[PDB]
């Protein structure tokens, strides 16, 4: 009998920092949906004189603790799971405590979820390229890393990753374009496509620990 691996490995908030971001996450959604910028662009949001409530609008949400995901393993199944697992730094960093730097909050018609960005010794823990996707062409490792919010009813949980990936592809090609509002937060962003982006002034820290989750 060997040892199965668990669902995915990734940092795991506290409930003090969960509930920080979570709520900070809220707070986002509450202000771009009464946002003037945001309501002219309900079009590209959703086909379908009235506002939309994008808590409600983002209703599959993360019960209770928030997490920033490294390698989804699927107990091995996954490809690179087995080779990620063996890693003295994986093994190393196994439980120990880790301070995540928030740098945005965004929203797309399927996500809602905030920008990670990791510190070198973060990046130890990211995994890399046997299989390197499309959509994170170009960007340094890591761009990927987030902290899932929010999501369409029917939009699947790959799909938070995908869209901070998408959002950080028009930056680097420029089509950012000027901050169309100001929150007491940072700048309002938006991106097209129902594409919405909040630069943090302050970038937020939050407390973590290093594990395994199995489902």
């Amino acid at each position: 009998e060997k040892d199965f691996l668990p669902l995915y490995f990734g940092w795991f908030l506290t409930k003090k920092s969960s509930e920080t971001l979570r709520k900070a996450g809220q707070v986002f959604l509450e202000e771009l949906g009464n946002h003037k910028a945001f309501k002219k662009e309900l079009r590209h949001f959703i086909s379908g004189k009235e506002k939309l409530e994008l808590v409600s609008y983002f209703g599959k949400r993360p019960p209770g603790v928030l997490h920033c995901t490294t390698k989804f393993c699927d107990y091995g199944k996954a490809a690179g799971a087995e080779e990620y697992a063996q890693q003295e730094v994986v093994k190393r960093s196994y439980g120990k405590a880790f301070k995540l730097s928030i740098s945005a909050l965004f929203v797309t018609p399927k996500t809602a979820g905030a920008q990670v960005v990791l510190t070198d010794q973060e990046l130890q823990l990211w995994p890399s390229d046997l299989d390197k996707p499309s959509a994170s062409e170009g960007l340094p490792p890591g761009s990927r890393a987030h902290v899932a919010l929010g999501c369409a009813a029917d939009v699947q949980p790959v799909q938070t990753g995908l869209d901070l990936l998408d959002i950080l592809q028009q930056v680097k090609g420029g089509s950012q374009g000027e901050a169309v509002g100001e929150l007491p937060r940072g700048k309002l962003y938006s991106l097209g496509k129902g594409r919405w982006m909040l630069s943090l002034t302050k970038k937020m820290e939050v407390k973590a620990i290093f594990t395994g989750y199995y489902g």
